């Protein structure tokens, strides 16, 4: 789904309606443009993938409420009965409107847990509230204006189309995830900032066995909240599939996705994909733990030309320049094209983060001392909405599909970060060595797996930036690209599409990756 | 209120969405651009005028059903005989209601009241598009051979529109009292099946003395005409009235303050009057205003003014008919009074007396009754260009809604059903059954029911002397081929119309005729 909001409107409302249009492939089944009761200059604008629930979501019980929200909230059963609160409509969301108007927006965005993006407008309290998840799921993007002028869409494209007369310049930034933002509605139609609060993550009471932190108490805790993790995932109307990728990550959401089907009665056989080049080791991998597993398994074999097509395509939908997510992110956006087109499974389940947080990161190996080692896994989980949710999550919603993260749900990451450092870091000389260990014996794949001219792959890339990139262009660079200076042809590339696509907006990065 | 549905759209919906805001102006309260489901290139939009609702009604009983209409329709409270449950608010959704139960023939034939509206029927495959009667409330079309619809309010919103597999689109009226069915192809697009009249009253069975003889026919006429009043009087927004001076106008004026009176209103009636300074029919307006005690306001507009607001007026009116916008000019400068300085949206006009009744002062030479009678309802049938498009044009411009009572079906039937005889001027003095029918009932001064009939054509025709130069005038047979202006005022007119719509000007066939 998309969100998009125009909160301080000088101009009219056709003429940004084309922004408004330009998210319209998150969701190719629904598009519902809605203005505000005497705020005409606001207005909002949804769309919709897969009867008769729609956004903004006005209920009669709250008439001045109006919340346009993208995402999943996974605990909305256990709240709703936990406080009895009739929803009138269907959707997911609608919680989040009684859990305001029953706290306020502190105690509504950390009772949450699951992946949302809303933006919420108060008429009777003259306010705009926004949210992102902790962990940077389900993206949002605002722009801000001295005059009061804000907008908000899910992704940037709906954002550098916009047009706002007596300013110049308009400011469209990536929303910063685990905040949450109150402005001021004047009555005119703008908005002014009134405070930002991050509220951090959250260890719910209502969602079983937490002794201590030993050894065999913590492995048997992860276990219990990364099923517990699948299990809330699963609820849903929709086909779930995976993305086999061959590590242990990706294998182990596929192996527990499947018996939680299996224990949910569900009919339709788990789809698994990969991709990757001929007779690749990650596809054997992947073939492998379909076996062990028994899941329709449908591979894509990569050619190099469509991943040179699409190189535009990949950084127009992932806003970004970075190196090594445009590289990691062809194969998923080809992916998750051969899934929407061949396949009915719009829910995708990846082991994202799983590197990030359980020190599965070669580089980890070289840290000086655990403190620094869990300080660089916060540091990536803090900044992953720009390398890997970015990747993971816009190229599969350039499908209409939505994206299903068990590794970062609130309750299983925080028990891993709060373990003892001495913990996560390598233990034997493989990474990830708790998480390995935490199933030897539940036969969830297999042993080979689970204790795991080169790679021909960047080599098409370097040849064919490095054909296509001039060195004059290269030495010119420093004062073409002052912010952000790529180093290599290649992120000189990506950088002059990005700037084709997205003119002078180049601050949504300032770092690449390893810190060794 | 304004709906604007598009069927079978090609170039996208962003550039096509503001085409849909040009009636913006006709409800500036709330507005809706959604999209039909498995039929993207489908979509509609809804202008509301004021607490939480939009029109692209769908109902979770008929979900394949989605209905857009903007009007309001005085045989609902059909609900307690068809004992039909209302999951919103709006008086619309019965349609649908209807619809399931006898199809579209019998809905659009038992609906009493003004009404346009657009219905998609998903599992039958099917678009249904209907008009009132006398074409109160307007509607266009325009369709392509290839299979694109485009079904507004206004033409405004239809003109913008841009077709990239056709060069040319034709947006046409939809006919006063016509329903169209259209077969739903897979791609959005959609063919033409069927155009049916249904005409006029049979909703009066299903829902609330023979002879012709003088008194009970006025009796009849009185009844019904306070019915039309008492149903047209249900509403949520205040109620307003145009005080003309006329015999329509402060009939219906004094009919309307009389219900409200019976209908424990707090509100003081808001009558309103437009003219130039120390008239007659100012005068009688004020005179009406007294008798009846309704608070009146009086603009005496001035020249420059109604000058200044041409090039408004025929935007507004899109025609270019001459009477149309003389009398356009000072009614959207009293809409805009009565907008800026008045909280009431709803008014009560006259708007159709001088035709059903034949009370035109040409209506003396009339070769025979009968003459008149076919007469009298050749203006009915052309009502929706000439005075019904002005009081409709100049009215939701402002954010404001019209109720005519003199058109109501049931009145309109039976005054049309009489002998010739009692129609046609008895005494030298039109309108007589209508004068003699409210005689004792003392609602309007004598003075005023009888004694049947401000300049402001010269001004307007010295303002358009010196803009149309006698060259211009002797090749409007080669400029303006279709409808030739035989004046300098119609060259004016004309020229305004085609610089704010250029090439459609086939809206208007004729002009007006006086016999």
């Amino acid at each position: 789904c998309g969100i998009w909001a125009l909160f301080g409107s000088d101009d009219c409302l056709s003429v940004q309606c084309l922004s408004a249009m330009k998210i319209a492939h998150r969701g190719p089944d629904a598009f519902r443009f809605e203005n505000v009761n005497g705020y005409t200059n606001c207005c909002f604008g949804f769309h919709r993938l897969a009867p008769l629930g729609m956004q903004p979501i006005r209920v009669k019980k709250y008439p001045y409420l109006w919340l346009c929200y993208n995402g999943e909230i996974y605990n909305h059963k256990k709240m709703q009965q936990h406080f009895e609160f009739e929803y009138q409509t269907k959707v997911d969301g609608e919680i989040i409107l009684h859990l305001y108007d029953k706290g306020g927006i502190e105690q509504t965005i950390c009772m949450l847990d699951g992946v949302f993006a809303f933006v919420l407008l108060d008429t009777a309290n003259k306010k705009v509230f926004l949210g992102r998840d902790t962990y940077g799921v389900i993206p949002l993007f605002k722009a801000m204006t001295e005059d009061g002028f804000l907008a908000v869409c899910s992704e940037a494209k709906g954002l550098v189309t916009l047009k706002h007369s007596a300013t110049p310049f308009l400011k469209v930034e990536p929303f910063l995830p685990g905040h949450y933002e109150v402005l001021d509605l004047k009555p005119n139609g703008k908005v002014a900032s009134v405070e930002m609060v991050k509220y951090h993550h959250c260890r719910d009471v209502p969602l079983k066995l937490f002794p201590g932190f030993e050894i065999e108490t913590v492995k048997n805790n992860l276990r219990i909240l990364f099923n517990n993790a699948v299990k809330k995932r699963l609820m849903t109307d929709r086909r779930i599939g995976c993305l086999l990728s061959g590590g242990l990550d990706s294998s182990l959401v596929a192996a527990t996705l499947l018996k939680q089907l299996k224990e949910a009665q569900v009919q339709y056989p788990l789809q698994t994909f990969a991709i990757g080049m001929e007779d690749s080791p990650d596809l054997l991998a992947a073939r492998k733990v379909a076996d062990h597993i028994g899941s329709e398994h449908y591979e894509v074999l990569f050619n190099s030309e469509e991943g040179i097509q699409a190189l535009d395509e990949v950084i127009f939908s992932l806003e970004t320049y970075d190196i090594t997510t445009v590289r990691a992110s062809v194969g998923m956006y080809l992916i998750s094209k051969y899934i929407r087109k061949n396949t009915d499974s719009v829910v995708i389940f990846s082991g994202e983060g799983s590197d990030e947080l359980t020190q599965g990161y070669i580089y980890f190996h070289k840290a000086p001392s655990p403190e620094k080692a869990e300080e660089e896994s916060e540091r990536l989980l803090r900044e992953l909405y720009l390398f890997d949710v970015l990747r993971a999550d816009r190229t599969t919603a350039a499908h209409g599909l939505e994206l299903r993260v068990p590794f970062l749900d609130h309750r299983f990451s925080s028990y891993y970060l709060s373990l003892p450092p001495e913990m996560r870091i390598p233990k034997n000389g493989i990474e990830k060595h708790l998480l390995r260990e935490t199933f030897e014996d539940s036969n969830l794949i297999p042993k080979e797996i689970l204790w795991r001219v080169k790679n021909s792959w960047f080599k098409i890339l370097q040849e064919y930036v490095e054909h296509q990139v001039d060195d004059a262009m290269m030495a010119n660079a420093a004062q073409k690209f002052p912010f952000n200076t790529p180093k290599t042809k290649e992120g000189y590339y990506y950088r002059q599409v990005f700037e084709r696509h997205y003119p002078g907006r180049a601050d949504w990065l300032s770092h690449y990756w390893m810190p060794k």
